[PDB]
């Protein structure tokens, strides 16, 4: 039911600002809402793009566009939407909380300067958890091997109308490719499945049980676990700490060594 459109020009301008904007910065933003927060981006931005699925809101983005020149709307799926045919440096956006997950690494597989975005708190509260921590998961790693993240306001119902069950957040994303050095991406995608398949057990036995996640059956990781470990390397004695009390960086780095290990096997 209409479902929780941003309301509150206190946290409207709370994200504009910081997402630092100036009129050579290029917008994308996910949603056009009552197009409170759009205005916003077109006064500031060089120029704004609006994915939005609801063609009933046409209203807004028409009225929009008398009063500034630099809006343009594509209507449309989010995550449908090719992002390479469009040239943009900044997301700025009231995230449907549905498609959380999927637009975040979408937006970071093609890029930006800096993402300024709302999320439910639950779901941000995961995305930038320290390791060792009960929001810390599969999401955490995912997110901050990829960029740095931070929470830059809480964000009450009454900020929003109908106005949800939950708090929001508005988290700031800025993309760093080069502060881990990744072997193979995919095969650090499928370490992180499986490893955060089996949380609370240790690298090791999470490793064996959920080996189907990198290609290998029970007996096959039993074996290449023995011939990996028989070097004596600190950072492999590692393995036998629980997965969610591995940093990013312990994660990163023991995914390295596992690929280089199974590249020569």
């Amino acid at each position: 039911a209409a479902q929780c459109f941003l309301i509150d020009k206190n946290f409207v301008n709370k994200a504009v600002e910081s997402a630092n904007l100036t009129k050579d910065d290029v917008v994308l933003e996910i949603g056009l809402g009552k197009g409170i927060l759009t205005e916003e981006l077109a006064k500031n931005a060089k120029k704004v793009y609006v994915i939005e699925i609801d063609k009933s809101l046409e209203p807004y983005a028409n009225k929009l566009k008398e009063l500034y020149n630099n809006i343009e709307i594509i209507w449309g799926d989010a995550l449908k939407v090719d992002l390479n045919k469009l040239d943009f440096n900044k997301v700025v956006a009231n995230l449907p909380y549905q498609i959380s997950s999927p637009i975040t690494f979408k937006l970071i597989k093609r890029g930006f300067d800096l993402a300024v975005l709302m999320y439910q708190y639950e779901f941000a509260k995961r995305m930038v958890a320290k390791e060792g921590t009960k929001d810390y998961g599969r999401l955490s790693v995912a997110v901050q091997s990829r960029a740095d993240v931070e929470i830059v306001a809480k964000v009450p119902p009454s900020a929003f109308y109908p106005k949800p069950k939950v708090y929001s957040a508005i988290v700031k994303i800025k993309p760093n490719k080069g502060k881990y050095h990744i072997e193979n991406e995919n095969f650090f995608d499928d370490f992180l499945r499986a490893i955060f398949q089996h949380r609370n057990k240790s690298v090791r036995k999470a490793l064996i049980d959920s080996s189907k996640e990198l290609n290998y059956n029970k007996d096959e990781m039993k074996k290449i676990l023995e011939d990996f470990l028989n070097t004596n390397s600190e950072i492999k004695n590692l393995i036998n700490e629980k997965v969610f009390k591995l940093s990013v960086k312990d994660i990163v780095n023991l995914s390295n060594e596992f690929y280089r290990f199974l590249q020569n096997r």
